[PDB]
């Protein structure tokens, strides 16, 4: 009776789910046991007619190819984006906006959107000249192999979640996750957050401050953004949570470091743990790049995000104090 | 080897538009790619400028030529060759010369020699539509572009196939960015953005005191080099009536298989790909009207004017396939 589990399960609508906790009483099955929670809370397996069985066998074989090694682009930030886009999906400001495949888009990107992640940089792919930067011509090397894995998967013995979708549903769920995926690729940011600011600046809503959003651009837009401010949450969380994120991509970032200095290349920024500042690159993260898109987030769907960037606000604050004058 | 000189012969016309492509196949022993490309860097002393060894340059060629599909009909390596020496005529336009660098100049080429390699015959939408592996690995994204790309860029990798050894890490990498542009821009669903930007660039054109082009940023130097790749990969219908009635016939084959797989298949066959019910005029007369004029008008613009005659043949043609319709 792992009680404790489905209790901690329960949380699953709130911002800080304890995620960590969730991955140790699930035996390391944290990205099966969210999804699985979630497709049940929106009703998506009655909505789409998938198999529980093929849902499961489905999410413990995407699971399986996240790498255990790997400190922080595993299999738990990948149930952690995934939550994290369930979360923001459910925006009182957002009510209406999206439909049921659009949903089952987003979350279904979201699972898949690291898988097989190798800990390393689509830079560093392309400087060692990896057999992935040269299939994919340099070009979001990483972000079109996590796809590429995501939807063979579905070819798998008892794998294909999508079997009772119709033929033009299935077409247009892949062009949905292949388009969310491709914008988590930080080489995307900048142009991303431009198009949410133009966006927020030309906002209709109801008159009870509902967003309207009518073409598809739009739409997947709003959905790029949302998936890539949830890959983009730690430093929104509670602060315990928040720091163990920190420490895991400072690992990641450390072994990267590793390699590069092993094999003579110029070590990349922040990955050379003898002459690393944790605590100050975070507060430059949060200010150059979480807080101005969760702020223009938070413009959008004005005020409903009012608490996850005042997590962010207080967590900055604390950073900063650990910096000693 | 009396054969041999008669290749050295055709091989003489390497500089001028209308090379007889298909001959030099034939007499090559079907390595059409390979001589006209090992030609071309002979004529533009590209081995001594990149010091790259001839017999590293003849077995990268032969690698790469053996990896177009020879039972293909359009889609082959006599196809790769024809771009290969179109784009090395268009590099030597008037109006372009000292315009482009010994590393544009080679990557242009390049480009142009593996942008088709390893095609299968059929189309992106057809790989896409049937789930192939490709479609798959390249997530329905300029899916056959992309695997031209790598192929290319891999076979330099095989036992010396190196071409480019000697060159700097900077060149490499301006090399490898410049290649990958100009591929990815021979995508047909890039056609339209293409040619709107070609347009606007014509429409603001700076000309140097000398009167060639004047491209001060690599986003300008890359456009021209991308359009002129385009160009030369949609240079039938201007070349001389007798080769282009040659590659309509190549294409409408390859057309006609891939309809045959769609037939196999319940799928809706794609437009000009039903052997049972295509009009290969009509068809040439759209291609050229909607897309191979609208873009050669264009270039011929840019470059004004240098492409007159190549213009004045694509507009016969055009009169000429449209006379045999009614
Ligand atoms: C101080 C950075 O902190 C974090 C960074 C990240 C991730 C998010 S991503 C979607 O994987 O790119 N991230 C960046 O945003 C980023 C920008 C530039 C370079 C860079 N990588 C290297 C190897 O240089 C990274 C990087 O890996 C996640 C969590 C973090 O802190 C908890
Ligand atoms: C009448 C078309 O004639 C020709 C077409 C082509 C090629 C050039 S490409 C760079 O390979 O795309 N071409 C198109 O431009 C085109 C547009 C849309 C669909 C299409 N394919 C299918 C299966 O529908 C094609 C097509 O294969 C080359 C030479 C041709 O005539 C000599
Ligand atoms: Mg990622
Ligand atoms: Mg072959
Ligand atoms: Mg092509
Ligand atoms: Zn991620
Ligand atoms: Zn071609």
């Amino acid at each position: 009776q792992e009680d404790v589990l489905a209790k901690e399960l329960e949380d699953v609508n709130k911002w800080g789910l304890h995620v960590f906790r969730i991955a140790e009483l699930s035996g390391n099955r944290p990205l099966t046991v969210i999804m699985h929670t979630i497709f049940q809370e929106r009703d998506l397996l009655k909505t789409f007619k998938i198999p529980v069985d093929t849902l499961i066998t489905y999410l413990m074989t995407l699971e399986d190819h996240y790498h255990a090694d790997v400190a922080y682009h595993n299999n738990i930030h990948a149930a952690d984006v995934v939550q994290s886009t369930h979360v923001l999906l459910s925006t009182p400001a957002l009510e209406a906006v999206f439909t049921d495949l659009e949903i089952l888009a987003a979350i279904f990107a979201s699972a898949i959107h690291d898988v097989d992640h190798p800990g390393v940089s689509n830079q560093f792919l392309i400087n060692t000249n990896s057999e992935l930067a040269l299939m994919y011509n340099d070009s979001s090397v990483l972000e079109n192999h996590h796809l590429a894995v995501g939807f063979k998967l579905l070819q798998e013995e008892n794998c294909d979640i999508f079997q009772n979708l119709t033929k033009k549903q299935r077409q247009s769920l892949r062009k949905m996750v292949i388009d969310i995926v491709l914008a988590t690729d930080m080489s995307k940011h900048m142009n991303l957050l431009a198009d949410l600011k133009t966006m927020v600046e030309t906002k209709k809503v109801t008159s009870s401050g509902v967003l309207l959003l009518d073409n598809y651009s739009d739409r997947i837009q709003v959905l790029q953004n949302m998936v890539h401010c949830a890959d983009l949450s730690n430093p929104t969380k509670p602060l315990q949570l928040y720091r163990q994120w920190t420490d895991r991509i400072m690992e990641e970032f450390f072994r990267q470091g590793d390699r590069e200095r092993e094999r003579g290349m110029e070590i990349s920024p922040m990955c050379d743990k003898h002459n690393a500042s944790v605590e100050k690159s975070q507060v430059g993260f949060i200010d150059y790049i979480v807080h101005p898109l969760w702020e223009t987030w938070a413009d959008l769907v004005h005020p409903d995000a009012q608490d996850i960037l005042d997590t962010l606000e207080d967590n900055r604050e604390w950073y900063q104090s650990t910096i000693p004058q």
